[PDB]
């Protein structure tokens, strides 16, 4: 398939909850195909792929895995329990439908 779109790997910082049709909902941890970013025109908006469902995403939420650094892994363990409030930030605004 012709490569229209960046398909890097990116990670939640935080939980998302899709809210919108175009919207994709993830856990923190989780990672999505970032295909690419201020996508319609929505700005801050990332367009991802995850499960096999694409889907916008706030990009502040996210954060682009940069794959040109090579980094060993921590392995101190995988429960993800939040213990403590971990508050999101806020998503941006999206507009009145689709154009």
């Amino acid at each position: 398939g012709s490569m229209k779109y960046l398909n890097v790997l990116a990670k939640a910082l935080y939980d998302n909850v899709a809210e919108s049709p175009d919207e994709l909902s993830f856990r923190k941890g989780d990672i999505m195909t970032v295909l690419e970013r201020d996508t319609q025109g929505l700005d801050g908006w990332w367009l991802c792929s995850l499960h096999g469902r694409q889907g916008i995403v706030p990009g502040n939420r996210l954060k682009i895995l940069v794959g040109m650094y090579d980094k060993k892994p921590a392995g101190s363990g995988g429960s993800g329990s939040g213990l403590t409030d971990e508050l999101a930030p806020p998503k941006p605004p999206l507009p009145e439908g689709e154009v």
